[PDB]
């Protein structure tokens, strides 16, 4: 839309990676960076990280017992998108968490559908998304993330009323801090149940707000730009 494509997360619809080498390096890496690794299985997903990486295994650590018997699902929430692969348990032993040994897998796949990269907001941002529903009633989200194309608001309270697929938020107001206010319509894309962890070891529940931007003129467009540019630089 905007033309503007930074660097890192190339788009792919679904790019299939095979080398056994590259696929070690992607896991060191996202081991590394303590990537979000999610574990499916059963009809329900654990929510982990990696704690070691060799040649031939990865390796994870939680509370809960993991089956056997076949191959189980992984996902792993990377900047470079949603890598997902399956691998068979070959290791477990006996804080009360049980070691676990994967084999690596044999092929990975990695879809990056986001033209747009999204920045996540830190507790050194607090910026917030205002505005009146369809009834008068008042509303006021914590925003998580934002990209030049939309962001994502969390709240414990949602009105789930005015928030069904492709509803509108019509004439939300962006508070974003220092760089001031932004008057918008917000298109809803989705409304999901998420554990960030508060501080510290407590996780915690939210609904999480997906919202595509429906830009007023097109120089709030244009502002929004600048301002990932800036949040993007400065931290
Ligand atoms: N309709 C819609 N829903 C959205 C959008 N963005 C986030 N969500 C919802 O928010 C969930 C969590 O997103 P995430 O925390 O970034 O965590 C994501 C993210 O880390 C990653 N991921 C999935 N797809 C992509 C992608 O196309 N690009 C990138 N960079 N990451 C992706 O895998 C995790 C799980 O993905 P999901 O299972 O699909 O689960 C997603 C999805 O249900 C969106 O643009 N449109
Ligand atoms: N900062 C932020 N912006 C959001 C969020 N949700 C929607 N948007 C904005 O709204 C645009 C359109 O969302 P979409 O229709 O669901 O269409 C999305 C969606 O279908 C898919 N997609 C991207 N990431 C995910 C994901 O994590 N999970 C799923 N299930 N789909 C995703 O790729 C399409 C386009 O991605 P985008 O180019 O990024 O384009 C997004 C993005 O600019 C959000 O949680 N945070």
């Amino acid at each position: 839309s905007s033309g503007l494509v930074p660097r890192g997360s190339h788009m792919t619809e679904g790019t299939i990676k095979t080398s056994k080498y590259e696929i070690i390096a992607i896991f060191r890496e996202e081991l590394r960076k303590r990537t979000e690794i999610e574990i499916f299985f059963n009809n329900t997903s654990i929510i982990t990280q990696l704690t070691r990486v060799d040649f031939a295994e990865f390796h994870i650590q939680t509370h809960r017992k993991i089956p056997s018997g076949h191959k189980i699902r992984f996902l792993l929430h990377s900047d470079s998108g949603k890598i997902e692969f399956n691998a068979a348990l070959t290791k477990h032993d006996n804080d009360k968490g049980i070691r676990y040994a994967f084999s690596l897998p044999e092929c990975l796949q990695v879809v990056q559908r986001r033209r747009d990269p999204r920045f996540r907001l830190r507790h050194e941002h607090d910026f917030y998304c205002r505005g009146r529903h369809k009834n008068g009633e008042n509303y006021l989200f914590d925003i998580k993330d934002i990209s030049d194309g939309g962001c994502a608001l969390m709240t414990k309270t949602p009105n789930l009323k005015f928030l069904s697929h492709n509803a509108l938020l019509k004439n939300a107001v962006l508070m974003l801090a220092e760089y001031g206010e932004i008057t918008i319509d917000l298109v809803v894309k989705n409304v999901i149940v998420i554990t960030l962890d508060n501080a510290n070891e407590e996780s915690e529940s939210y609904y999480q707000i997906s919202c595509q931007f429906k830009f007023r003129h097109l120089d709030d467009q244009r502002r929004i730009e600048k301002i990932l540019l800036d949040l993007i630089l400065e931290a």
